[PDB]
């Protein structure tokens, strides 16, 4: 039904055997350039939602590139901040991803308060994107990370999934 190994779609001229070929993890291919390639991600585009007690804002992660990883080549989503720590993390959790430090004890004690940390003052919002899309374009640009399933729900699909396969980005 659904799993079937025989098949006369189109032309047939091969039959259903086995004979060898074999299907084994051959590494990394080739399709537009090296594991570097050319990547520009920007974290921006603020959106405060969330609750009086608890309100956060998030951030739109808008990313062009043809990394053999990233799948869209270019495309953007929006996610907060507390998943870029998660995302973090979870790099330098089994890789040795060059993730740096996140944006934060800095423009807090130099910025006012008003929105309980400040959070709602949109000077503040883009002071954290600043280091935030910094940060980012690391951990979402660096071999070790390429190589993280966590940039899969970073920079693809829609949003970060806190249940996603903790592996890397090629399966088998």
């Amino acid at each position: 039904m659904a799993h079937h190994h025989h098949h006369h779609v189109g032309t047939a001229e091969t039959v259903a055997d086995t004979r060898r070929l074999i299907t084994k993890p051959q590494n990394l291919n080739d399709a537009y350039g090296p594991p570097s390639n050319f990547l520009e991600i920007d974290v921006s585009n603020p959106q405060t939602v969330g609750v009086g007690r608890g309100r956060f804002t998030t951030y739109e992660i808008r990313v062009k590139t043809n990394l053999p990883i990233f799948k869209l080549k270019e495309s953007t989503v929006r996610r907060r901040y507390s998943d870029f720590e998660w995302l973090r993390s979870e790099l330098e959790r089994e890789s040795k991803v060059v993730v740096p430090p996140l944006p934060g004890k800095a423009f807090l004690r130099q910025l006012p308060f008003r929105g309980d940390d400040g959070i709602f003052d949109d000077n503040f919002i883009e002071e954290r994107k600043q280091g935030l899309e910094q940060f980012i374009n690391k951990v979402a640009g660096h071999p070790l990370a390429q190589n993280e399933r966590c940039l899969h729900m970073f920079l693809q699909d829609e949003i970060i999934d806190k249940s996603y396969t903790p592996s890397k980005i090629r399966h088998a």
